[PDB]
């Protein structure tokens, strides 16, 4: 019902508790994100994403303008969806 098997879901309840140095987690376009490994070489520095960490941070990454590389670097961390209960309606 919707459920790709290729594709591992994560609530938002979940995602959200992926907010510290030790675990973060961030939300994009619908997607899931961990970020832990990428913090300390994300060149606008870790502040911005810990102040973000377990939510979806889409609005913010998309209003810097990052960069085409930006996006392609984003995908290796990529390890699922947003469950569809806690997507937008429309
Ligand atoms: C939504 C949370 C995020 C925020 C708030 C954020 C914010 C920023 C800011 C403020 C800059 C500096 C502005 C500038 O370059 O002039 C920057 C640069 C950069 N960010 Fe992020 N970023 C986020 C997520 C990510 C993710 C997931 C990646 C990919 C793994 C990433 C990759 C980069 C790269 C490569 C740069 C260097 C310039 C460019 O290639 O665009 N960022 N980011
Ligand atoms: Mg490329």
């Amino acid at each position: 019902q919707g459920s790709d098997p290729a594709v591992t879901y994560y609530r938002l309840e979940e995602v959200a508790k992926h907010n510290t140095s030790e675990s973060t987690w961030m939300v994009l376009h619908g997607r899931v994100y961990d970020l832990t490994r990428f913090l300390s070489e994300h060149p606008g520095g870790e502040e911005v994403l810990r102040e973000q960490a377990g939510a979806d941070a889409t609005e913010s990454f998309e209003d810097v303008g990052h960069s085409p590389d930006a996006r392609e670097m984003s995908k290796q961390y990529y390890i699922g969806d947003v469950h569809p209960n806690d997507l937008k309606p429309k």
